């Protein structure tokens, strides 16, 4: 009774991971899982640590410090409702239960207001960096009360991944509420932006230019020791090493082309929509998952419609610095669209988030991780207030010297017949973020038209209609 | 007492014009508007019509014939709730109220059933073809209890448009509860794709080809009498010969360009989120709406943000009419995801939406309304069951001759620095629709890698999961 300084609800890897890790800093964990046997798994194979066996959660409760410090690591949604209820009767006023689940925001914003009404503080976490993150540093994103936050801050330091640039901690207080859930699904969102950017670089090169995965696995490695260094193009050129470890060739070209998705991406695309905040890059990485989960009727519409043949006359190795300079200037594209997000949804939510500490922290433990967030991270030093990121100088001139590249690289592709679906987005936002004037003023000739909905001149204020039909 | 034979809850111009428009088919029509004043304006003006005016809530009710048909034309959101509080207390079992507001449908289905619980009947209608429309001959997307339609479906018959080809009326059972509302945000959701498509197309007449407004003008009306042929085409040609009412040149000109949105867009790009359909065509053009009211950003990036400078090198006459095919190619994409959200929506929410119908009433009254819409209808016809509209012949054969015109379009607009995202993500909807395999194989590696999220493999039954580290 009250021997364990931390406890973890969910002994799935996820939960087992962290419980793992913050075991690994010093500290005693009770562990609970509502399967019993899988508790006992744990348990056993990790006799050596110090982690308390539960099998109620009376007992579990029972084991903890007071105020309690419990992590949920289960599955989101109606399990972790039904969780927290289990849990709620057995605590006591200032206890701290914190959600580590990909948890969808408003849930978190709901959960906190309610759990407050009974005394007990939230804290909606967002954590990244897989199964192997989460036991040796993932990046941390938490929200809720901030007095309540400082207490956990001791334990999330020690097991959160540091910035191999100046071994700051990956992890800092977001904001109240639903604000670190909305970090984490922000972060995910840009994930399936760059996986989905990636895959088309993959595409093109292997279409196109007709290249191997040993050929391509040597590019990403070269692409990796420069500007692009980051841990999604790192595992990609892993990814592409490894044998069918059940038949010939490569495990990749076995896997389905359906890509699965837990919600994170969707919820983001969600969100922009509600905002009012352009997202076409990761929205069309949501979409493009969407497709592919479309195989059979892929299938069908292979034999039935048609494209262009493919013979490329070009040179190799200088179009594959084109791929490369696209993709850099779209993964600034998509980064650019989610930190406008970040700041609407802040505005909105009232969260005062720290758009430069939301980039610190990414630059280790997260899926995200890259050399270019230290880049992100200047922008917003230099301006908290930085309306947009292709306003920072840095990134100025990235975007004046590769979109001759990515132009070209968009023109082939289509040309080709090959889908590039964020590459064109890619370019479709920059060309549209920076022109003074759009065609949206017939737009709203239009609407204004049929509909009477009024506009804004472009010479004087106030709101118009015309006469259309008189 | 019991003398109209319906009434109209909202004086403002679509509910104003639709009362017209019933009385106009030779029934009597009480009107009702919260602020009286309005009610006065409208019975004063078309005191020779048969309307009854009525100042309170219960005289309204009172004046009509049981069982009673009341429509709804306020506000979306609380207004419409609140309409709906203050008439049930009034109203007697049997008694059918009609919701035609841009209501989201998931409000429908709460209303439809609530309303039961009292035993009145709730018909949540689209009526689309803006304020003329409304008044002259709307097409109507009704959904509910099919019993109360059929008590409605005499007088929605006579209002709304005929459809030029047969004369079928442009109003039909949708289905059940909010299928009605549904099938009437995805013709909206059309709409909103239709509109950035021509905006496009203008754009790079404009920008491109330095044509002017009376050029671009007799283009659209050349255009207007092919396979093009559509209201909207129409009045786009109608708008851009407008001169300004308050100064030199035309009004299209003076016009803001940030293109407002009351919802209808969004909410059909937000269900094709939750239903796991791709839907990237109408959702950029949400997306383009959005980036337009970013202006003040837009102006600041004009000045630091370089792109390509402009000299047109091609034809002017042979450009044109590829941007025709573009135009007309990228419709088909867009009609073609949107026929089929509607599929899968009509799986999630057990409507069995009649699709071949749904096509048929847009032939005429709705903004949508164009001559390709048969063309729609007549794939239905071949096959209700049809999974994609791309499958059908008719539109197998335009996509193969209409897509290497696309392909110059995009590769012309990307290397001028034109924005072109709804005719960059119809190429590549395209592409990867036809693309029996398409690179979601490595998503699914990075996935299990880092998240152990398994996959399904090219070669045999059954879930996988990789040993990526030892
Ligand atoms: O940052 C991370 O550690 C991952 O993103 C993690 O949150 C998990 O892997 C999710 O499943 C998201 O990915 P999916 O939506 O593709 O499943
Ligand atoms: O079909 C119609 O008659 C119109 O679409 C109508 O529903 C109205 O004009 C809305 O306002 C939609 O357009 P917005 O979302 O652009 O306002
Ligand atoms: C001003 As209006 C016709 O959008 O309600
Ligand atoms: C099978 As899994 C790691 O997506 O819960």
């Amino acid at each position: 009774m009250a021997q364990a300084n931390f406890g973890v609800v969910g002994m799935a890897v996820m939960g087992k991971n962290l419980a793992l890790n913050v075991e690994s800093r010093g500290y005693t964990v009770a562990i609970y899982n509502r399967t019993t046997s899988k508790t006992e798994e744990v348990f056993k194979e990790h006799q050596d640590k110090n982690l308390v066996f539960t099998k109620t959660l009376e007992e579990f409760v029972g084991s903890l410090e007071k105020p309690r410090r419990i992590m949920l690591m289960v599955q989101a949604g109606a399990a972790t409702d039904a969780t927290i209820k289990s849990l709620l009767p057995l605590l006591d006023i200032g206890d701290i239960l914190i959600d580590g689940g990909n948890t969808h925001f408003p849930d978190t914003m709901r959960r906190n207001a309610e759990l407050a009404d009974s005394g007990i503080n939230f804290i909606g976490t967002g954590v990244s960096g897989g199964e192997k993150g989460a036991l040796l540093g993932p990046s941390m994103m938490p929200g809720g009360q901030k007095e309540a936050y400082d207490l956990v801050a001791p334990i999330f330091e020690q097991i959160a991944a540091k910035a191999p640039q100046d071994g700051k901690p990956c992890v800092a207080y977001m904001g109240a509420n639903g604000a670190g859930h909305y970090v984490k699904m922000v972060h995910n969102g840009i994930e399936y932006g760059d996986m989905q950017l990636i895959a088309e670089s993959y595409d093109l090169l292997k279409r196109i230019l007709g290249l191997s995965n040993a050929e391509i696995q040597a590019i990403f490695e070269e692409w990796n020791e420069g500007e692009l260094d980051s841990y999604l193009i790192e595992i990609t050129k892993e990814v592409l090493k490894r044998k069918d470890d059940e038949g010939e060739g490569y495990i990749v070209d076995k896997i389905l082309d359906k890509a699965g998705n837990k919600g994170t991406g969707k919820w983001t695309s969600e969100s922009a929509l509600d905002l009012g905040v352009p997202l076409p890059l990761i929205t069309e990485s949501v979409f493009a998952r969407y497709i592919s989960t479309y195989k059979d009727e892929r299938v069908k519409a292979s034999k039935v419609l048609s494209g262009p043949a493919l013979d490329f006359s070009g040179d190799k190795k200088e179009v594959i610095e084109k791929i490369r300079k696209a993709l850099y200037f779209s993964k600034i594209m998509s980064y650019a669209q989610g930190f406008a997000q970040l700041r609407k949804a802040s505005e909105e939510f009232d969260w005062d988030l720290p758009y430069g500490t939301i980039a610190q922290i990414w630059r280790a433990g997260c899926i995200i991780r890259a050399e270019f967030l230290q880049n992100i991270t200047d922008a917003f030093d230099k301006d908290s207030e930085l309306e947009n990121l292709l306003l920072d100088d840095y990134f100025v001139d990235i975007t004046k010297r590769y979109q001759e590249a990515v132009r070209d690289v968009v023109s082939l592709a289509v040309q080709a017949g090959t889908p590039i679906p964020t590459f064109t987005s890619a370019i479709s936002y920059y060309d549209s973020y920076r022109s003074e004037n759009l065609p949206a003023n017939l737009i709203q000739a239009q609407r204004d038209y049929f509909g009477a909905h009024t506009y804004e001149r472009t010479d004087k204020a106030g709101i118009f209609h015309y006469d259309w039909y008189t």
